[PDB]
């Protein structure tokens, strides 16, 4: 009735800048597509912040409630649990994690991002497992994207 999966991510950026976007925790929209809007109460980049995100319009769900249980700054480690919304993903909890890595000379980051959720209701585990594992690879190669265009840009 749990399911689990890792997803990679080869990102051609170093760690430094690919962890700069991974751990604003108050602002996924800087590489998460199918947010539209993130509010944050209270303090934001801490263990147990809360974030509320509106989804893209035209999805499957609307909304998501979001807590940060893991901000390692040290070890690169961003630990999340949905804890509400209007998608059917209950006791949802995320893992991302960046490595540097060097690939023929060429220093860049693998991104691993790890899941474990309940197995809903009517879906069975294959369906909630990939499922999940295609948005979460949308997710990592956006990240990808997004962190390869800001380290071109750096570069004048
Ligand atoms: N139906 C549905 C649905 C579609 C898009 C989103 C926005 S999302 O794509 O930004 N959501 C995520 O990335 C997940 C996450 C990661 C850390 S906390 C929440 C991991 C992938 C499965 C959904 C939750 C949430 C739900």
């Amino acid at each position: 009735s749990q399911c689990s999966s890792t997803l990679v991510k080869h990102i051609k950026a170093p760690l430094h800048l690919v962890w700069s976007i991974v751990r604003r925790f108050d602002e996924p929209q800087k590489y998460k597509p199918f947010i539209s809007r993130c509010v944050v109460q209270g303090k934001k980049l801490e263990v147990g912040s809360v974030r509320e995100v509106d989804l893209k319009s035209g999805l499957p769900a609307t909304k998501s409630t979001e807590v940060l249980e893991i901000l390692d700054d040290n070890e690169h480690i961003l630990g999340i649990r949905i804890v509400g919304g209007d998608h059917r993903l209950k006791n949802y909890s995320s893992t991302i994690s960046l490595h540097s890595e060097t690939i023929d000379g060429k220093t860049g980051t693998l991104a691993i991002e790890s899941f474990v959720v309940d197995v809903p209701e009517g879906n069975t585990k294959e369906e909630t497992c990939f499922f999940v594992e295609a948005l979460i690879q949308c997710n990592l190669n956006s990240l990808a994207d997004v962190t390869e265009r800001l380290q071109a840009e750096s570069m004048e």
